[PDB]
């Protein structure tokens, strides 16, 4: 007691605060902005709220603003037919709005994902200022005894968000890990509402490794250097790459997002951070995404730190460690050097950046270097993933292009013409398609 007491009656807060799911949606407003948690930080018992009320008709115009769907939206309020009542304003496209987008082609070209431009590292103020958000809702570590919550695998823009929205709303789940970061602890009183659903977290699909990722594991490897300041992507792939560093020391990590490989790392011993310039001893990440062993570990790390993705993703921010490598996976190559990353839904939606982001880091940082990767081929050897153009926005502009890799080998395509380029990314194709794109690169005059 005494001055503050408001503030210091955690207990007495908690309890006014603690509700139902079905109680704390229910005061959502038809017209409003609302948006959410990245993946495993989507709240499964308030959205399975919100998405009943909608099948109920109490909601109408709901507008969600979001990126990184997780089966948790996907199946309950981004459902198909919930799209005239609560609209995905989604502002980067996975799976979930592919299927979504599909079915709406399907049915006579109807318009169901609102797609919203925008730059990955740009969200938070795109989210509190441009666009506004009245609603925010998070999956949370439990309560402290100091009063405070935290995002757990979560930051990215919901550190932000989680403040600006005029309505913060927490799911507290024992199953999220307590993380460290900057803005991540949340004090309770500044939640307006709880409920408790403890329940595992939403895990990564571990996906089988083909066979061409073990060549290209090596070749990414060697590419590392001593003191690396590693930013990687999900997958077989980069958990294959961990794997062979399994033997190096004094690794560093500053990451869009922290996935299991990185994190067997840190376990091991191999990343140590103490070469870094900004966060020294600590993995930088703005948010995780991996299965529960993973989840577990993170919980109470004193050496793993979340960060707002404007800070993770500024280049000038990293840069600033230096020996910065960053692997990013991408599904074409093309003869200029250009890459694209994203499934084909035409034209309409273009990528995030939020890769390009380390593409430019990596390259500005001292000793630093970007790596692209892809194997040559799909399809059972039967389609190329080298291309003679790609048709539509890039993911990779080619003048950003640093190095790229496949089964075959490397390539730092810096400084080098087009008829450079073009001859060694053919080097780089399976044998199988070289004939047919150097055909390509000169009718093409490429070369």
């Amino acid at each position: 007691m005494g001055r503050g007491s408001e503030f210091m009656d955690i207990r007495a807060l908690y309890d006014e605060k603690l509700t139902t799911p079905e109680e704390a949606v229910s005061s959502i407003a038809s017209g409003s902005h609302l948006s959410m948690g990245m993946f495993a930080a989507e709240p499964p018992a308030l959205l399975k709220a919100l998405a009943d009320r909608a099948t109920r008709g109490d909601i109408g115009d709901l507008r969600v603003y979001y990126m990184e769907t997780a089966k948790i939206a996907g199946d309950t309020i981004l459902r198909y037919e919930l799209n005239n009542r609560i609209k995905p304003y989604s502002m980067f496209v996975t799976a979930v709005e592919r299927a979504l987008i599909r079915r709406g082609i399907e049915d006579g070209g109807r318009k169901v994902v609102n797609y919203v431009p925008s730059n990955f590292h740009q969200a938070p103020r795109l989210l509190a200022e441009e666009i506004g958000i009245d609603t925010f809702m998070h999956t949370v570590s439990p309560m402290d005894c100091h009063g405070y919550f935290s995002l757990g695998v979560g930051n990215d823009y919901s550190s932000r968000i989680a403040r600006s929205a005029r309505r913060f709303i927490v799911e507290v789940n024992r199953y999220m890990p307590r993380v460290q970061g900057e803005a991540a602890a949340i004090h309770i009183s500044e939640v307006d509402a709880i409920v408790e659903n403890h329940v595992p977290l939403i895990e990564m699909p571990v996906r089988s490794a083909i066979p061409e990722y073990t060549s290209i594991s090596h070749i990414i490897a060697d590419l590392v250097p001593d003191g690396a300041c590693l930013q990687m992507g999900v997958g077989a792939l980069p958990n294959l790459v961990c794997g062979v560093l399994k033997d190096r020391n004094d690794l560093g990590i500053h990451t869009e997002v922290l996935n299991p490989g990185l994190v067997d790392l840190i376990r091991r011993g191999v990343v140590t951070n103490q070469r870094k310039t900004l966060d020294r001893g600590r993995s930088v990440f703005t948010f995780a995404m991996g299965q529960q062993e993973m989840y577990e570990y993170l919980n109470d790390h004193p050496a793993i730190f979340s960060r707002p993705v404007d800070y993770v993703n500024d280049p000038h921010i990293i840069a600033q460690n230096d020996n910065v490598v960053s692997i990013n996976a991408t599904l074409q190559i093309d003869l200029t050097g250009a890459c694209n990353s994203e499934h084909m839904l035409g034209h309409q939606y273009s990528a995030s950046g939020g890769q390009l982001d380390f593409v430019r880091g990596a390259y500005a940082s001292k000793g630093g270097r970007s790596i692209i990767a892809t194997p040559s081929t799909a399809a059972k050897g039967t389609v190329s993933r080298i291309i003679p153009r790609i048709d539509g926005p890039v993911t990779t502009p080619r003048i950003d292009t640093h190095y790229i890799v496949t089964e075959f080998g490397a390539v730092n395509l810096k400084g080098l013409s087009s008829t450079e380029r073009a001859l060694r990314i053919i080097e780089l194709a399976h044998p199988d398609f070289r004939d047919e794109l150097t055909q390509a690169a000169k009718k093409m005059h490429l070369i």
